């Protein structure tokens, strides 16, 4: 009933740009609308985030979590490990990598989500959301080694699955974060699956 | 060790500008980013809020009321949380009640208010507070309800089982062509992971 029209290109950076958008409201009045997509998409989705449950015996099973500056929030975010896809690189396989650079963990994916959209009333940007178990048990996942990219600097945080919600909430009060809105959505369905 | 050190505007429409950011990374080096904020943020604590609405009825499973919707910025209709901007001077919970209402016909019952998380931190400062409400399904208020949607909304309902969203979602994402929104879909996953 409703579809696009037109985009307009308003700005374009190297990384990102805003467009105006025209589009059909379903009472077929002409509407229009300001867009932000990213300049780096070719792949089913901009990027990945991981869901990296470490599991080790007679431990709790942890989420693996980062925590970053975001230039954008002008602050420290915790966040699933994330990145955009590589020219021509699998889903699956930018989750391996990105978990791997960003914690030095080797996994192994449990599942994989179709494109899920980010902010879909500001951006167009999607993401595959990827579950991964790392054998923390294994020699591999012992001392993990993450490789940071250039201009990239990443703090590796472990919580409890079993009391994610509750420790996300005391690093917020504590240390001044910004919680991701997928973590702490996963975070909360935790708690209400009871 | 970080922090922003200048923002530069590159282009304001009415509702979203995209910005250049120039921040110290913790080598101690001075870098920029293409930065994305909205228009709208006064005194808000947050853009917007978007509700998990718990439908409870006697003798009914739990419901999760999801809204789907044509999202110009995606070219095609989401499956999201009910959601909307904080307007000026009201409270994330009023908000999130409102919206709800405007959006689905549902009075809600506050349960749990976020603080404020970020929506896509490594693209946009955008924020929201994750507001869960249960519904009174059995209060005649909530029996036969109508959206009150504002000028150019135009919102179906969808009132999904919490014991069975995730493979509820991927049922209807076969049946047509519909992104779901990365939190919801990080709902679901957990409330299946639990
Ligand atoms: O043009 C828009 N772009 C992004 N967000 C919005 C949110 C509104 F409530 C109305 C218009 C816009
Ligand atoms: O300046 C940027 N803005 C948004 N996203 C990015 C993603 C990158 F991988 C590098 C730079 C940017
Ligand atoms: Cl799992
Ligand atoms: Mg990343
Ligand atoms: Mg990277
Ligand atoms: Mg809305
Ligand atoms: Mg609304």
């Amino acid at each position: 009933k409703q579809y696009i029209i037109s985009e307009e290109l308003i700005s374009e950076g190297k990384w990102v740009k805003l467009e105006k958008t025209t589009y059909m409201d379903p009472t077929g009045k002409t509407r229009t609308w300001e867009s932000v997509k990213r300049t780096t998409r070719k792949q089913t989705a901009d990027g990945v985030a991981v869901i990296p449950v470490l599991q080790r015996t007679l431990h709790y099973e942890c989420i693996v979590l980062v925590k970053q500056f975001r230039p954008p929030m002008g602050g420290y975010c915790i966040e699933f490990p994330a990145g955009l896809i590589d020219d021509g690189e699998t889903p699956e396989a930018a989750a391996l990598r990105e978990l791997e650079e960003e914690t030095g963990y080797k996994g192994d994916i449990a599942e994989c989500s179709p494109a899920v959209c980010m902010d879909p009333g500001l951006s167009n940007c999607t993401i595959h959301i990827v579950t991964v178990t790392i054998n923390g048990d294994d020699a591999e996942n012992a001392r993990p080694k993450p490789k940071p990219g250039d201009g990239e600097f990443v703090e590796v945080i472990s919580l409890p699955k079993n009391d994610l919600l509750q420790r996300l909430d005391a690093l917020v009060a504590e240390e001044h974060l910004t919680v991701d809105a997928r973590v702490y959505s996963y975070a909360l369905a935790l708690k209400h699956a009871n």
